[PDB]
């Protein structure tokens, strides 16, 4: 099956290089990147250590017919000009970009209709399952446990917590019936006093090199239940979209990764 | 609010019940049981723990058992037999947490549920009960590629390892991957290993201290870890279960366990 | 042959863990259980709560039970303490003070005191903490140029401070050690744009929740590794535990200690 | 100012972290990077794949690296390492040898070139485990009556030996500070009936899953508390910024030297 990767060169694009020739069902097709960077007219596996065969190229028309599936983890703006050209030649996309537009949204809703889009903010097979086991932790411990996410990451980090974080607050605060704007904590100063049952605590580590560390704590008088991941690498994200990538034979429609993971 | 009898109140297990009767709002303690020439009848069932519950340590099962709603008994198997014929003639619930009964005990057990509501458990815990709900999810989703440990820790003096705890957990990890736990079990590494089969379910075993009870199930691959962590603070796991099986179990008929009460059918 | 050892404030919570660490140390004997008078658990025997038969009734007569001992130990309040110190002093007693909040007149007494006695006065007991605290002296030291450190911490909910008293200590030890001020470059939460992080910067991560006793972990984090220094309490016989420590080592000794000096880290 | 680096077998695995090392340390530039006899990378710029504009091509001539350089780091084998480290004694360089395995021959000529020059030769060259292994010497003698001592260790599903040379070696210091003797005291795995643990065991516990780099734990457990030493590798830049800060630390010294001389662990 022939898979296009968006932004080859960039962090996360050449990953998605290493994660197409891992897998079996796949083999390399196409490297697009940006009219400009010094990308083009590079082998797409060079970066990695192995002969891709196929040259980055910088030609969305062209590359786009030969491939069957384009998967994107770039910045917004562009991913929808590239959304644009991949529904006239027939040809499905992943769509790993995140912070999207409301009425971005709203383009590929109308695009599911054309061809097969698997929309998701987190590509990783692991994040994903936490996900749907937090709605059935959440049920069973419902009365008189603690809820606390703690989280990790690199220095660089901008953002706190994380979007991963701040999901899985809202899958536990949905499965409860609170609202996490109104019971969410994000750092203890002083006397912070009992805690209130119905507060959900964010505790968030910046340092060194993490790639990210999640854990959901339930906590209550006798026990605790914790639901951890632990990416060691962007190939978490690489190899969940490549499955997703996989999972559209053809499929039209608009599907998240509880999908393709079957949840 | 709920009436409950504590068997064994004296005892270690019996007191952290006290506590998980008076903790919880839709409960009260109304009997305390404890065998004749006991150090502690007549004293209250809170005199060690803290609390005024107004409600003598006895040794009448019949008084006791009039005026209450649930037993709950982590005792001995003969004790608990006895305590069950009590508890079908007054109509009584009964939480049984007790281990070891032999075929003819349990036999007794299921002709007793037919007469009154029963809560027959090996483990107590809510958390590890739902932990291994949880693992069958995470073994079929994770079942390519992802190289499964359990890792556990307890105590200096616990005798069995490894706990009864996490060789369930293999099992269920074991049952949802068509694997066959005696085959593919591994117990400790030492020398010149290899490297590991993907079908091997390691279990890597901690003793020291006081450890109450640890339990990790561990899925790596290349790109990420998942953990399904549960950890027991103190006796008051099993406890804070059996006060939500009694609450569960009330005004009902039939054998149920820990999976009928947290509704994981 | 063996140390007598008096416990005050007998049937609190932190007093009937001492029985028990007292009982466990095989050098050591309870010899005294003093409570305040109007406890309701005067004239039952110490262990009345602990499943033991200590032979010891709890009582209010501080004078007759000092007479009998080597060391007394006290977890209660500082009014109590000061009483019990004046008593120990004039019958030459050992005394082990887990109290918190004196005064500087306070102090000033167990100063004045410790000419005339042995005493071990700290703020925390158990040996772990007070190991941690000095290893992580040499950690900052040796990584002390491109590591990242972040202190985390997790306490029961009932628990009213954040930080906690350790964790802040802990943070103190690894500010004096790499020249910096805790007030300046402590941050407490995170949330939104917080940027990329400062080096200077020490992070305190806070968990409150369920019955955890107390976990505290010091991570020092830079490209490539992570080295972290963690305790995890289990319960109150960890200040127990070291505070009987504290009595068998005090013994035959006068003048003023801390763990430090009981552990040999000074 | 800056110190000049040489780096050996720079396309190799362990050269691509320590072209990165080099520069991520301020006061280190790099000046060489030497390969093999006839490689298939020759011409190209050295942090070719790492990311960064070094401007200077990769060469396989020792003329160049040996001159015009302060120190060479070598993590290559043991035959391309000695022939390095005559034209090194030659031209008056300090050198960082990283390779592991030495022929006893091979050891006896790295003693008698540390008369002429500055060596630093180290079985492991990660900060973190050397702080550990010095740490736990520590710990041991505090924590030496009534603490269960266990080694918990994870790797990926590829390593062979169980447990690894770190995981044996922490083991080593914590018996010889206790003295006790490891073959004699260690466990390995449990199955059945274990019985009530000796407190004379040091414990063992292997993780073998995924693509874990390596993690390794010694836990010290007791009544009332557990002390946890952690140390956790991301990649291969944990060897690769001790090897950097070991070239800054010879920086001006002639003999032989190793880890814990660099730390000022002595």
């Amino acid at each position: 099956l022939k898979i296009a990767i968006a932004g080859a060169n960039g962090r996360m694009g050449r990953v998605l290089v290493e994660a197409v020739n891992n897998h079996p069902d796949t083999v390399l097709s196409g490297a697009l990147e940006h009219s400009g960077s010094e990308a083009l007219g590079l082998d797409a596996g060079y970066a990695v250590g192995l002969k891709t065969g196929i040259a980055i190229s910088d030609d969305v028309d062209a590359v786009l017919a030969q491939s069957d599936v384009l998967i994107d983890f770039t910045r917004p703006e562009p991913t929808l000009k590239h959304l644009q050209k991949c529904v006239e030649k027939q040809v499905n996309i992943i769509i790993g970009t995140t912070g999207f537009d409301d009425t971005g949204k709203a383009a590929i809703h109308t695009a599911a209709e054309k061809t097969g889009i698997v929309f998701a903010a987190n590509f990783s097979v692991g994040v994903n399952l936490t996900f749907h086991i937090l709605d059935t932790v959440a049920r069973v411990l419902n009365e008189g446990y603690d809820i606390e996410i703690i989280e990790g990451h690199h220095r660089h980090k901008v953002d706190a917590p994380s979007g991963t974080a701040l999901r899985m607050g809202e899958v536990i605060a949905g499965a409860l019936g609170r609202d996490l704007k109104q019971c969410a904590v994000y750092g203890r100063e002083g006397h912070t006093g009992p805690r209130d049952p119905s507060t959900i605590g964010f505790a968030t580590v910046r340092a060194g090199d993490i790639v990210g560390d999640h854990t959901a704590l339930f906590a209550t008088d006798g026990e605790r239940v914790e639901i951890t991941h632990k990416a060691s690498s962007r190939m978490t994200f690489a190899a969940g979209a490549v499955r997703a990538a996989v999972w559209v034979n053809g499929k039209t429609g608009l599907y998240d990764m509880q999908d393709v993971l079957g949840l």
